[PDB]
């Protein structure tokens, strides 16, 4: 007989990007289970690091070695923030906060932390101000299949001098030609990073009229990544489940074995 | 005249641990400012990496390069999690959460999430199996010195074979003598781990009667230690918010100058 929808679906959760009809369902699950099953004891052998972990290393090191200051901001941040960020009840965003108690919420972005340190550090550090940060971010979704409500974003932020379109589209370019991974650049200045149909950052050149109320008043360029979108290309995950912060995948390798 | 409380508090934020009466206030500030502002140009300029990001890459390092297996999962859990800890209204921690929505919290442990992952992986890989995760958890809490609302923990888990209070106590030691930390291990089997009068961690061997809930029968043996913790000793910072994700400080170098 045929398999079911149901079957084809169990059968897709073992299947792995790369894994090359008369066969029953027992018999196509039982393999796939056992090359699972091998998968994970290879890399509990052999290397024993989690995708999401190492990529955040990797993108660490890339940034640290051309001049970006690494910040580790408060994950958990005032409401008043997103307001000052500008989001009202016009836009998309607004509806997409995890609120905690009264005054918290679960940062949606990086960015109001990251204007924070720009002025900060302003008083202390010659020009350019060259920051990067990398850490989870939260948003009520509806989407499933390139959206997670608990994420992982980098932002790097140039202010002051060298902040033009040029130096910014090297940047991104150098970084993910060292990922390898394709993209195209499609264009305040705003760029989004496509692969394919899919967004793997938004780009932008200020001044913005936005900065006023953070206390910024110079030039800047910053772009913003979600990490399990690049795993997803990367790897060529069909789900972007298979690349979170999760207890069904593990390096995109089912845990249900 | 004699500097005021509020002068002082003002000068011990710009004191750093090493720092080595009669200038005004003016005086001494300038000089910590002059100081400060300096510590940051030599972060920026050579190593350019964040304390708690760079600590937790080499505890990392540590537990890979050990056999242990790097795990990232959820930050936002479910709340029947807490239930199925065992905590309940008779207990300090229930009144410790952080709740999101009406299904969800922020951890305040990684313990449930290792738990499943120790369930799983049994099916998958060799005993013992050796899991590792380090990451944000979440308590309310009254005390400020030694504690934080927003915290980072590690946790190292074994199970199955060689899981003795010996072998606990020997990972233990060999992490705290590689990280250069001072401590003494006080004494299922319950010890732990101090510096002077602060907990560095809570290191237990199993099983316990809580397993069971989670479809553990192995025996066990695991500790979870909070790195800010292990930076405010290390650093010989007198509060723990120098050593938190925060907008304040940076490396222990205030960020308000
Ligand atoms: N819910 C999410 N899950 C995974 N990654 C995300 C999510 N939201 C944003 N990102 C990533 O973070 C980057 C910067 O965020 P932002 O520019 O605010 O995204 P966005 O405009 O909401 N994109 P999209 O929702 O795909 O139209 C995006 O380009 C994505 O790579
Ligand atoms: N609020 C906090 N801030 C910083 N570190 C913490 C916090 N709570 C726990 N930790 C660290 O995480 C480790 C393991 O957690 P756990 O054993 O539950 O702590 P605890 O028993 O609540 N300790 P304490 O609250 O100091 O009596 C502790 O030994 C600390 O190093
Ligand atoms: C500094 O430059 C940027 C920073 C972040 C982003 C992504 C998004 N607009 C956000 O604010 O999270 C885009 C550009
Ligand atoms: C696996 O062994 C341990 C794990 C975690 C802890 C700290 C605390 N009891 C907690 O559950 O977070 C102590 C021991
Ligand atoms: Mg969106
Ligand atoms: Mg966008
Ligand atoms: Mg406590
Ligand atoms: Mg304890």
């Amino acid at each position: 007989p045929a398999l079911t929808k149901s079957q084809t679906d169990r059968l897709e959760v073992l299947l792995n990007p790369k894994d090359e009809s008369g066969k029953p369902f027992r018999e196509l699950e039982s393999e796939l289970l056992s090359r699972r099953k091998k998968d994970l004891q290879q890399i509990y052998a052999e290397e024993r690091e989690n995708y999401l972990g190492k990529l955040e290393r990797e993108i660490t090191r890339f940034f640290v070695d051309r001049g970006f200051l690494e910040i580790k901001s408060p994950i958990l941040i005032p409401l008043e923030y997103i307001e000052r960020m500008g989001i009202d009840n016009d836009t998309e965003l607004s509806k997409q906060i995890f609120r905690v108690d009264k005054n918290f919420c679960l940062r949606p972005m990086l960015t109001p932390n990251l204007y924070n340190y720009l002025r900060k550090l302003d008083r202390a550090l010659p020009d350019p101000i060259k920051i990067f940060e990398i850490g989870p971010c939260y948003r009520k979704e509806s989407d499933g299949k390139e959206h997670l409500e608990e994420f992982t974003m980098l932002v790097f932020w140039q202010m002051g001098s060298g902040c033009t379109r040029e130096n910014l589209e090297s940047i991104i370019t150098d970084f993910l030609n060292h990922l390898g991974i394709d993209f195209k650049i499609v264009g305040g200045d705003t760029l989004d990073v496509m692969h394919g149909d899919l967004e793997l950052s938004s780009a932008l050149v200020g001044p913005i009229p936005l900065d006023r109320e953070w206390g910024i008043d110079k030039p800047w360029i910053g772009a913003g990544f979600g990490l399990e979108r690049l795993l997803k290309v990367k790897h060529d995950f069909k789900n972007i489940k298979r690349a979170a912060r999760s207890e069904s995948y593990y390096n995109g390798i089912s845990t249900n074995l």
